[PDB]
């Protein structure tokens, strides 16, 4: 859960320089796991697309099966003409326009998205119609026929969507865990941030909360800082900012793919 909406708009925003590129070799190092090599003016790049329940995740690294094959089929040739995260959720989608078999032009999308045990990696076409899935969901249908829809949702406000004001609106006060009541209401939130807001003043009411958000939220706009951190626990986090609950220890990186790099190493 530390891969947040709020994580992905950055890992987003870090892979734009992408765009354009030519997707130039896709291999699967595992069922979980699919590596996808663009290439940018003659320069290769690893992009890595885990869809491990624990460990599901998207990122540039560093260091043949069905799945593979048919990525290949649809994909090895194209180029990426957008990459985009939906909404402030935990998915992104690439947007690549190539070729088939016989030269006609094919619009594709990857769909990944990251939700623990349900993560999923999905081909679809240009009128949403799911080429193929990491994982098939038979009993939503997520099968080579069929339309791909959202995942369930509890319709959930766009954090980015809202002003502190106007967040008021969704909280009592008295109830009152304020961090499990902005992890309720707003899409892409997770513990960490929640509990990060509501550490930004020394009280949660009506007149701080709203502080406390917008500082927050904006923050989220500006370039994040990678950053590795409990030595009490033993337990290891990372995110995109600094949190007043990440003393002690920490380690911070050129960017989130150095980050996640070392962290997804043990």
């Amino acid at each position: 859960m530390a891969y947040d909406g709020l994580f992905t708009k950055k890992m987003v925003e870090s892979l734009q320089f992408l765009t354009t590129g030519r997707v130039h070799k896709i291999n699967q190092p595992d069922n979980d796991t699919i590596l996808m090599v663009v290439r940018q003016n003659r320069q290769n790049h690893q992009l890595l697309l885990s869809i491990h329940p624990n460990f599901s995740r998207l990122q540039l690294t560093t260091k043949p099966p069905m799945f593979a094959r048919v990525f290949r089929k649809h994909l090895e040739g194209g180029i990426i003409e957008s990459i985009k995260q939906i909404g402030n959720d935990r998915r992104i989608e690439i947007d690549i326009k190539s070729k088939d078999e016989i030269g006609d032009t094919i619009y594709r999308t990857v769909i990944l998205e990251i939700m623990g045990k349900h993560s999923n990696l999905i081909l679809v076409d240009e009128n949403r119609k799911i080429i193929e899935g990491f994982k098939h969901l038979t009993p939503r249908t997520v099968m080579p026929g069929f339309n791909y829809e959202a995942p369930p949702t509890q319709h959930k406000i766009n954090p980015y969507d809202i002003t502190g004001a106007e967040v008021l609106k969704y909280i009592d006060f008295n109830a009152g865990n304020i961090a499990k009541q902005l992890l309720n209401q707003f899409e892409g939130f997770s513990p960490l941030i929640t509990n990060e807001i509501v550490s930004r003043r020394q009280f949660m009411t009506s007149s701080t909360l709203p502080e406390a958000f917008d500082e927050v939220m904006a923050e989220t706009k500006l370039p994040p800082t990678p950053i590795f951190h409990n030595h009490e626990t033993g337990k290891e986090d990372f995110y995109f900012i600094k949190l007043n609950q990440f003393n002690d220890d920490t380690v911070t990186y050129d960017s989130l793919n150095d980050l996640l790099d070392r962290f997804y190493d043990a």
